[PDB]
């Protein structure tokens, strides 16, 4: 498959899931259109009991409040609908195999969510699909859809 890529401002294409393999706690990458669509994804090590952790999420500093009592690595999506309203964990993928997963398809936006290895793709709508641009954190690979089913096995088995 097509990488790794090296971290980077990356513009992704449709019909192309982005294979993300994150390597350490933090930001995993930043996403955002500026108009209707802020995601982020910050990864948590095992066995972190409730505690306040700073991040940087679109060039501004920000505290969340993390837990993970689990022996897997936990990815909180963290989204915002607008630039002037505040962050929420909307998605949760809770994976020792340490890779998330992101398409742009259809004027939606999909990842992968649950716990490995039964985690499932869910969307989420934007109108401005196609001016969404990422930071990515960690080395990641490009899969087309055309070979869909080699992401699945990869976000569940590694
Ligand atoms: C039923 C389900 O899929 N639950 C997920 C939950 O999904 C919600 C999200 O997709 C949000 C995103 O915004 O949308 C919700 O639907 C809205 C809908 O969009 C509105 O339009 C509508 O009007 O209202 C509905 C509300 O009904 C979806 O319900 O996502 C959470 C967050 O990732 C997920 O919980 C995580 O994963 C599980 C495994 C566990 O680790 C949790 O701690 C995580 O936070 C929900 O999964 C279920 O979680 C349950 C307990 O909270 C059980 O654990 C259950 O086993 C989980 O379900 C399994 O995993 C799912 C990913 C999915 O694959 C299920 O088919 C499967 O049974």
């Amino acid at each position: 498959l097509d990488g790794p890529y090296q971290p980077t401002t990356f513009k992704p294409p449709n019909d192309y899931w982005l294979l993300i393999s994150s390597n350490t706690d933090g930001v995993v990458y930043e996403s955002t259109n500026n108009s209707d669509f802020w995601t982020a994804v910050i990864a948590v090590e095992p066995h972190v009991s409730q505690t306040n952790r700073q991040y940087v999420l679109f060039g501004e500093n920000k505290q969340f409040n993390v837990e993970n009592n689990s022996d897997k690595w936990k990815f909180f999506e963290m989204f915002k609908g607008s630039g002037q309203s505040d962050f929420s964990n909307r998605r949760t993928l809770t994976s020792n195999n340490r890779l998330v997963g992101m398409l742009k398809y259809g004027g939606r936006v999909w990842t992968f969510h649950g716990e490995t290895p039964r985690a499932t793709t869910d969307s989420s709508n934007t109108a401005d699909l196609n001016n969404i641009s990422i930071i990515i954190h960690s080395e990641f690979y490009i899969i087309p859809r055309s070979q869909e089913s080699k992401c699945n096995e990869y976000i569940n088995n590694g």
